[PDB]
């Protein structure tokens, strides 16, 4: 099959920040959404006004989207050893601040199957 | 080819009401959504937060949408003569308040080349 790519996202109210990672992200392979829940967003920023239910049923519904699934926590190496995806992609904002340890952990346990970080840079402006 | 199914909208926020719209449109045809413009928009309520380009790169990213084009006016003949679509579809919530005029001129133009308007529950709490 073709490569899975794997996305993360809280994605409370899309925007072509959002649209432009699943861009790139189709260049790569089939993605799958890594939606992140209340409880995940909570323990590092505010909490999306849109339920999950609510935001799963937008990002769905994005072209290049093949799957998606809760990512219960901001670290994602839970879902990266469940999915084992070839790729992950992100925008180059957690380079620096709240998100940076999350972004190592991503780098070291996508290396167990050699997965590769995409970093596209971030949408300035919204 | 297959139906010409029209959808009109602003789309400033995307959220489960939209999607519910295009999902219901899909089952009827490809979707040539008429993205109203700014001025369209400012004539009947608040301008959105995103500009026309902004919306359109999260509005031509959706499932089930074949082409998008701008909609300058609240009224719909004059797209509706160029698109000529076999359907047009919306939420009921035109029946009522400022769009109600809009609509009955969408049922006659429609008409005029046996168009019809296919009519969906607005999804309400959003
Ligand atoms: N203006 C923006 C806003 C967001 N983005 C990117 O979208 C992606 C989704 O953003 P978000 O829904 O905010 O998800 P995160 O909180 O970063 C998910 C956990 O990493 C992410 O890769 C981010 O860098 C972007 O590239 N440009
Ligand atoms: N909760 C909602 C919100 C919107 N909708 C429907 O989405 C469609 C798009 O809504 P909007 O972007 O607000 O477009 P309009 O201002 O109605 C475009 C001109 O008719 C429209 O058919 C509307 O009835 C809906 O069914 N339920």
């Amino acid at each position: 099959q073709r490569p899975i790519v794997y996305v993360g996202m809280s994605a409370d109210l899309i925007h072509p920040g959002h649209i432009n990672i699943l861009s790139r992200a189709a260049e790569l392979g089939d993605i799958t959404i890594g939606l992140l829940t209340d409880a995940a967003i909570a323990s590092y920023k505010r909490l999306p006004h849109m339920t999950y239910e609510q935001r799963k049923a937008v990002v769905e519904n994005l072209k290049g989207v093949a799957s998606v699934v809760p990512q219960r926590t901001l670290d994602y190496a839970e879902n990266l050893r469940t999915v084992r995806p070839d790729f992950v992609v992100h925008g180059d904002d957690w380079q620096t601040g709240v998100q940076r340890h999350t972004r190592e952990r991503v780098i070291e346990v996508l290396s167990e199957w050699g997965g590769k970080l995409v970093e596209i840079p971030y949408t300035p402006g919204i």
